[PDB]
């Protein structure tokens, strides 16, 4: 509960800056981190059984986005449930930062002066 | 005498709940509020010269979104500056909540267990230096 020692985290992101920064953040608390740059690579790493304890899922990726990739992880797990009678549920947290920042850049680009924080 | 007393706010939003909430809230601070359901209505209300002190701009609207409408509010001001030399710069604040809500609803629908709001900050950020050749 204080450190991530003994945990293995999958970071999926198609931005090399995100992959490097997330991994260093998680490694500073002792996580073993594996990075994937695409949904296909992530699905290949998540063949059941795998040893990952949690996954950070970039929602915006070409060819397969994070929603699709998640849908297929859940299909993989449902298949395993049916054939092994054990329930696999990898924790998956979406990484949305790049949808929100892109949104803020179009606001500024269009000429808006700011935005409402925690808006109406 | 309340905080926005004497101020007139244009709320542009195509969702009736936001219009009702934004306007009620702003009126409690003493603002006179006008609501618009579309960018075209907003552009019509912002004929220069106008009496609006601020504008809240829904970024996601059919037919004309808030970026477009903003883009044309700025052309109006630039045209005025060019032709009259008078400086108009309406304050425009983006309303982005419903884009974040939809994204968050899509995460749930796909099967994710949650989301990270704030991005990963890097540790030694202001610790970098400019090194000279
Ligand atoms: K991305
Ligand atoms: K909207």
């Amino acid at each position: 509960n204080a450190l991530l020692t003994g945990k293995k985290i999958l970071v999926v992101d198609d931005n090399i800056v995100n992959r490097r920064v997330a991994a260093g953040a998680l490694k500073k608390f002792g996580a073993e981190v594996v990075c994937a740059e695409s949904g296909q690579v992530a699905l290949g790493l998540l063949q059941i059984p795998h040893t990952f304890d949690a996954c950070f899922m970039d929602i915006q990726m070409p060819q397969m986005d994070g929603f699709e990739a998640t849908r297929q992880i859940r299909m993989m797990e449902k298949e395993t449930k049916e054939k092994t009678n054990l329930e696999w549920h990898l924790p998956i947290l979406a990484m949305t930062a790049d949808v929100i920042h892109a949104t803020y850049e179009e606001c500024l680009k269009s000429g808006m002066d700011g935005y409402v924080s925690k808006p109406f």
